[PDB]
């Protein structure tokens, strides 16, 4: 995936208009938006179709799949059908949750992200001590894309090293969560950024701002 | 706890509209609990909550296995209330905040969350397992009185059930279509959770009531 900037917004406002006049803002600066649950609960699936339609800009669906086998296939197939490009699908739940998705993003043209460990505190309790079995697990099911956090640096460069240089690896928790944009680009071809920009007083000289620290990248 | 009538709650997963509503309403009179999930919400909007409440006296769970960072998990659970789900079915495995995000936000708008520790599917035997009696030690904790569990182990639901008390509710899918049996399940869960052999049924209604019949001492 040939992401602009390194740059994939995480747009969650959860208001049609304020979600369109923000992106719209930042769009010259983007092209690849990242929605989730929160837009998608509050004004429906055909919002990614509006947001195509508007700026063209690819769609990652994260939607932390994390199901049996059956209903995640039903879910990834309900959100390609809403034109997303790709899906984040938790690797926690096992293999077979995983391959479902694999199935549904190959039959349609789509891609699917792995997300082995979360960026939030929480993630410590559970989460981390799998994180590089999961990863380990995506290479053995072929995954190509996977989701790291911009929090912990060292975990960051590990999940790196597994996946190997050839994997694309994207990057939440910069900003709002303590990331720091430069350091996360150090491992991650792209990083994720959310409320520094869609809940700044200027989302666009956020945007910009956020990009002339890692012109250098 | 919520009264679950027969103990039975339909696991709608059809992602049709109309076939969601018909199957449903057949079968309405055997249960008045159903699950609604993404497979039929991101097909028909959140507004399926709205019209199966208008359409059947049924309480709705969301089963939307919340598993985000607090922050994301806020906003998912005020939208899955604001459209009128009566609770919401949340992952313990990305840790307490993440559950603890889910809670405030039912203890404010007056709904119910539901924990989620260990899976029915194979895979959960990787990862998930090995982490669910403190998953769900971790739910007492935090004062969760709702629980998921898994009807296909039925050595692990009872030992949920012993970890989480015999106050605290506990649903279990995983019967029929994957293997779990009613009756048993039944031991340790206060209700059973049951999608396809219901939904995917000749007769719906005949298969939910065979369920029941199957039950009645229960
Ligand atoms: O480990 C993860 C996985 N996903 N996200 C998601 O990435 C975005 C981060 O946004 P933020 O910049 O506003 O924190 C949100 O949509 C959040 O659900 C994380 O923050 N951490
Ligand atoms: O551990 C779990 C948690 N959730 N479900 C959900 O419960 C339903 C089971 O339906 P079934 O009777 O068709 O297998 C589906 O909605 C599925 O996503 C499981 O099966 N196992």
């Amino acid at each position: 995936m040939d992401v602009m900037n390194r740059l994939i917004l995480a747009m969650d406002l959860m208001n049609r208009d304020d979600a369109l006049r923000v992106t719209g803002e930042v769009r010259e600066y983007i092209d690849t938006v990242k929605i989730g649950y929160p837009l998608v609960l509050s004004e429906g699936m055909d919002i990614i179709a509006e947001f195509r339609k508007r700026f063209g800009c690819r769609i990652i669906a994260d939607f932390k799949v994390a199901d049996i086998p059956e209903t995640n296939e039903k879910i990834c197939r309900a959100t390609f059908k809403a034109g997303a490009d790709a899906i984040i699908v938790h690797g926690f739940p096992g293999a077979d949750s995983v391959r479902a998705c694999l199935n549904v993003a190959e039959e349609m043209g789509r891609e699917v992200f792995l997300l082995t460990e979360m960026s939030h505190p929480g993630a410590e309790m559970f989460i981390q001590g799998a994180a590089d079995e999961i990863a380990r697990m995506g290479v053995d099911l072929g995954v190509k894309n996977y989701v790291g956090p911009s929090t912990r640096p060292e975990r960051l460069s590990r999940l790196r090293e597994i996946i190997g240089q050839d994997s694309f690896l994207i990057s939440p928790g910069v900003g709002a969560q303590g990331g720091d944009p430069g350091e996360t680009l150090r491992f991650a071809d792209a990083i994720i950024v959310g409320r520094s920009i869609y809940l700044a007083d200027n989302p666009a000289a956020a945007a910009a701002g956020i990009i002339e620290s890692i012109k250098d990248l």
